[PDB]
């Protein structure tokens, strides 16, 4: 049986949500007793850090905070590919994936339109072989049941999300 360290791996675009929404979500998860990995380290280099690949491998699930500029970061997209790989392949337990669409249209993520399309236009031929796997991972994640968020009080929205994740993860833990 595989090593498990976290209940949730938190995938987010720092420039959009690091200091606000995802921080409030992170601290709400912990108040529920959900062991959550939220990267706070300085990182350098093109490749995704090995520590991040390992955290994902050792998490029962990922929460993806999709936001306007998520697909503008090659690190977020490589991360997402690793998450959806585990989602498909990881057994006993699985790797559940919970997408939040934070002021973004799920359809833009699914089809790589709007700001997600613009991101893909911004990449060059340097990264052309990464682009197919990036698209597949965005489409698969966007086809999962999750939470589109736009209007309303954020504190109660986070409470409901974390109550839902808590219950879904406790039932699987059996």
């Amino acid at each position: 049986a595989r090593t498990i360290t976290y209940d949730v791996f938190l995938s987010f675009r720092g420039e959009d949500t690091r200091f606000n929404f995802t921080d409030h979500l992170y601290s709400a998860l912990g108040r529920r007793g959900i062991r959550t990995f939220r990267d706070d380290k300085l990182r350098r280099g093109e490749a995704i850090a090995p520590e991040l690949l390992k955290a994902i491998e050792e998490s029962r699930s990922s929460v993806i905070v999709f936001s306007e500029n998520y697909a503008r970061s090659r690190w977020c997209l490589d991360e997402l590919v690793k998450i959806m790989e585990c989602h498909k392949d990881k057994k006993d337990p699985g790797h559940a994936v919970f997408p939040i669409f934070y002021h973004v249209d799920p359809s833009h993520v699914r089809k790589q339109e709007g700001s997600f399309g613009e991101a893909f236009a911004g990449y060059g031929e340097n990264l052309k072989d990464k682009i197919p796997r990036w698209r597949t991972a965005l489409t698969e994640a966007a086809n999962l049941s999750g939470w589109p968020l736009q209007d309303g009080y954020e504190s109660n929205q986070i409470k409901e999300i974390t109550d839902s994740i808590f219950r879904r993860l406790k039932c699987k833990r059996l």
